[PDB]
């Protein structure tokens, strides 16, 4: 019902979602006061992506949906936002992953499941635009990390599973953009081509799904849209931003088979440029970030259909207590704010340190 044509952002407006909201006003807003509380107020209704990085959250998308359901009754003319995060033997690189599912453990048919519980809230709410990313920390592992076992060993179920979800989800009202990892994971020379081979093969295996519009890149990192200036941890790569990304990767894809392809870039933690990152390789909680570009189609580059909030600033990245099982040590690193909560959990003051290095500003 809620078709498209085109760049799915244009013609609606991205739902800011009650579960980002509640967690900012009951979580963060009661320890501010003034100028800061108020900025804060405002945080709350920038749009960002709802996470179902389990099955448990799964009723949470119905629930966003039936929100939005009764706001577009009312002139509301808005667009859920959704990050599908549940593969089997998720993060296969990570040494520990708090994935909910094991290939060895019948994965593949969880995974199956989880997705069908989607689709069936999908068409239900058909009059809904239902905007997704597809698996971040996924497909870029089988570019570079396949000297890693767990990765190795995950590449089938991972490539399966995707095709799954892509093909379920391959609906009027949806629009997808599967993950490719950022300029400084996938945009190095070296893995452009690859990488470009791969998400294609994706794309025409799933039989050049309609919903498939693009992919999504800078999904829970730090990286700049469009900086002037090489950051320090960007050395040797040339591909230093996600505008130089896209642009690298696009014709590539083009060239493989994967024509019209659009992209969307997350900005909810790159406001403030260089990062604290001491390597560009540090993913935990990075300090000296702020809150970016806002979400808007308004790109002034067609390549990419829009800015967006993928990873909500202030739900941490990672624990940094080493004593926590599925401990990471790069949330203990020099350049990861601590002491952090479990990952997905809410972190005060990293949520306060985006607002106070927003930019724009909030304040
Ligand atoms: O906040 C939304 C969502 O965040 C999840 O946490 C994210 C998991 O992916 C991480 O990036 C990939 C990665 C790199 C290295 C090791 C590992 I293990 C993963 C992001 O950094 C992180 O923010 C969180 O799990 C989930 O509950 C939450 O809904
Ligand atoms: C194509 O789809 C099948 C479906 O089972 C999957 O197993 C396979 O890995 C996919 N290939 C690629 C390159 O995605
Ligand atoms: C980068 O993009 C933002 C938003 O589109 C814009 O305001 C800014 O002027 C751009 N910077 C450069 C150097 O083009
Ligand atoms: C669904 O219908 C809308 C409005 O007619 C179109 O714009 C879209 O392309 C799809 O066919
Ligand atoms: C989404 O947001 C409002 C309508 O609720 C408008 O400003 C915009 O054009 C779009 O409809
Ligand atoms: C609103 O929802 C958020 C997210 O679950 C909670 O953190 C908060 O306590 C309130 O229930
Ligand atoms: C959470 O609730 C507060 C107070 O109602 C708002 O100011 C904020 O924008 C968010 O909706
Ligand atoms: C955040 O959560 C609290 C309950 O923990 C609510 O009272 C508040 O309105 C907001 O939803
Ligand atoms: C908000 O932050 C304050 C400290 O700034 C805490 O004391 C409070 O519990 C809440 O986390
Ligand atoms: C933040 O600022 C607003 C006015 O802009 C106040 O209404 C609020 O109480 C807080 O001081
Ligand atoms: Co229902």
């Amino acid at each position: 019902t809620a078709t498209y044509s085109g760049n799915p952002f244009v013609g609606v407006t991205p739902w800011a979602n009650a579960y980002y909201a509640s967690e900012v006003s009951s979580l963060a807003i009661p320890s501010l006061t003034g100028a800061m509380a108020t900025a804060a107020a405002a945080v709350a209704k920038v749009p960002s992506f709802m996470w179902l990085d389990t099955l448990d959250k799964t009723p949470l998308m119905e629930q966003t949906l039936a929100d939005i359901r009764t706001a577009n009754k009312n002139g509301g003319n808005y667009a859920g936002q959704f990050v599908v995060y549940d593969l089997p033997d998720r993060d296969c690189a990570a040494l520990a992953s708090n994935g909910e599912y094991s290939i060895a453990d019948g994965g593949v048919a969880k995974y199956k499941n989880y997705i069908d519980t989607i689709r069936q809230i999908v068409v239900e709410y058909s009059d809904i635009r239902t905007l997704l990313v597809i698996e971040p920390d996924s497909l870029a592992n089988l570019v570079t990390n396949l000297g890693t076992p767990k990765c190795a060993n995950a590449q089938s179920a991972y490539l399966e599973c995707i095709n799954y979800a892509v093909t379920q989800l391959n609906l009027p009202n949806v629009a997808m953009y599967l993950d490719a990892g950022h300029a400084g994971w996938l945009g190095w020379p070296a893995n452009q081509d690859p990488a470009a081979q791969l998400f294609a093969n994706v794309y025409k295996n799933a039989s050049s799904p309609r919903a498939l519009r693009g992919l999504a890149t800078n999904v829970a990192n730090y990286n700049g849209w469009n900086i002037t200036s090489p950051p320090s941890y960007t050395q040797g790569n040339a591909v230093y931003n996600e505008k130089l990304y896209i642009h690298a990767i696009g014709p590539l894809l083009a060239n493989h088979g994967w024509s019209n392809a659009f992209f969307i870039t997350d900005q909810g933690r790159s406001g403030k440029q260089p990062t604290g990152q001491q390597q560009w390789g540090d993913w935990c909680n990075v300090i000296g970030t702020g809150f970016g570009i806002r979400p808007s189609a308004n790109t002034g580059d067609s390549l990419l259909d829009s800015f967006v909030w993928v990873k909500p600033g202030g739900e941490c990245d990672g624990t940094s207590d080493s004593s926590a099982p599925r401990f990471d040590s790069h949330c203990a690193l020099p350049d990861a704010l601590q002491p952090a909560p479990q990952a997905g959990a809410w972190f005060q003051a990293y949520f306060v340190q985006l607002l106070t290095n927003a930019n724009p500003s909030f304040l």
